[PDB]
Formats: C-alpha cells, sequence, structure tokens
C-alpha cells in the first residue's frame, strides 16, 4: 500500500509514534518519506548482503529474520516480510524498539541527512489529527 502523507500521519499516532522516546509525528513522517516514499512493499539490498524492509526500512542484519542474511540477528522477532504488509503494526512495534536501541532515530540515515534539523512539522501540517 502506497499511504497518503496524512494517512499515515494518523495510522501512526493511533499506532503511539507521537513523541514517543521524544520524537514529535513529523519526524517518523518524514523518515518514512524518504525511506520509502510511503510504501509498505519498499525493499532495497545493502552492500553487506542485508535487505531493508518496509516503509520505514528496517535491516536485516539486526531486526527481522529474512532467511538470507547469515549471522544476523533477529531483534523485533518476525520475518521480514511481515514489515511489507499494509498493516503497519509491524514496522512501527518494530521501529519503537530500534528507536529505543541508543542512538535514537539516527539509526535511519534518511532522517539524519534529510529530516533532522528541519521544519519536520511541514509533514503533518494540514492534517486531521
Ligand atoms: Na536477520
Amino acid at each position: 500500500k502506497v499511504f497518503g502523507r496524512c494517512e499515515l500521519a494518523a495510522a501512526m499516532k493511533r499506532h503511539g509514534l507521537d513523541n514517543y522516546r521524544g520524537y514529535s509525528l513529523g519526524n517518523w513522517v518524514c523518515a518514512a518519506k524518504f525511506e520509502s516514499n510511503f510504501n509498505t512493499q519498499a525493499t532495497n539490498r545493502n552492500t553487506d548482503g542485508s535487505t531493508d524492509y518496509g516503509i520505514l526500512q528496517i535491516n536485516s542484519r539486526w531486526w527481522c529474520n529474512d532467511g538470507r542474511t547469515p549471522g544476523s540477528r533477529n531483534l523485533c522477532n518476525i520475518p521480514c516480510s511481515a514489515l511489507l504488509s499494509s498493516d503497519i503494526t509491524a514496522s512501527v512495534n518494530c521501529a519503537k524498539k530500534i528507536v529505543s536501541d541508543g542512538n535514537g532515530m539516527n539509526a535511519w540515515v534518511a532522517w539524519r541527512n534529510r529530516c533532522k534539523g528541519t521544519d519536520v512539522q511541514a509533514w503533518i501540517r494540514g492534517c486531521r489529527l
């Protein structure tokens, strides 16, 4: 599913991401935009052989099991395919584990390079939330 910007904001809010560990909703929307262009089916392979999955591009080296990333962990205890669902619950629940891991949203390289230190509230302006 390709979300609309406000539709995704609402979904994320309902799943407890607004201000989760102090990151306002626009941060999450901004990271999704640049990670996946709001497409839950996005996948991208990394140079190390791991793959990033879903709307928040969660990596198989640490967070999910895809059966093809040797020596990896599965810290969210989920098949990576669950991250591609139109239902974002598994991506959000896993993102909450990731953002709590020490480095905050800096875990998402696109957040650090494209969202951090920008007016992220712009991403939810105009939405009914
Ligand atoms: Na893995």
